[PDB]
């Protein structure tokens, strides 16, 4: 197998990787329901998706579903 390092990490870099995930995910979830996938199997991806949207938007700068949804509040960082 591969040992040592798996590339380098960056702010503007990881983003490019996420974007792809947001797309692929959305699809994976669509097919899951289209094939009557197990409620458990689907849920798994579901949650992940909701996270991707954030890890993507936030990274860029936009707030995570700030305006969308009531429960999800801006909740800024303090430190």
């Amino acid at each position: 197998g591969s040992s040592g390092s798996s590339g380098t990490t960056a702010k503007p870099q990881q983003i490019q990787a996420l974007m792809d995930e947001v797309t692929k995910q959305g699809n994976i979830v669509r097919e899951l329901k289209a094939q009557k996938a197990d409620k458990n199997e689907v849920a798994a991806e579901v949650a992940k998706l909701l996270d991707l949207k954030k890890q993507l938007a936030v990274a860029e700068g936009k707030p995570p579903e700030a305006p969308k949804g009531k429960k999800k509040k801006s909740g800024p960082s303090s430190g």
